[PDB]
């Protein structure tokens, strides 16, 4: 448990961004946790995300005027979102 909290336990990995699901990127890797995805999963959603100057222990969606993702992993400096399903408000 580190980086955003999840104790609402909508996200599964703890990869908490702030993405856009009308917007998305040609490239998708995801190489930190998934240093080795190419021979898993090649349905890997890429999105385009962005994370506003975020305070720490803050949540991702009050921090944020964007939709609030669980990635399964993170490419750049979290700009491609993995695999970021939008978690619930809930």
């Amino acid at each position: 448990g580190s980086g955003w909290e999840s104790k609402t336990g909508s996200c599964n990995t703890g990869k908490l961004a702030c993405c856009d699901t009308n917007k998305k990127v040609q490239k998708s890797t995801g190489e930190e946790s998934g240093l080795l995805h190419t021979g898993d999963v090649l349905d890997q959603v890429a999105i385009q995300c962005t994370q506003i100057p975020l305070l720490i222990g803050i949540a991702i969606e009050d921090e944020c005027k964007n939709t609030p993702t669980c990635c399964e992993d993170v490419e750049d400096d979290g700009l491609v979102g993995i695999n970021c399903t939008p978690i619930p408000l809930i």
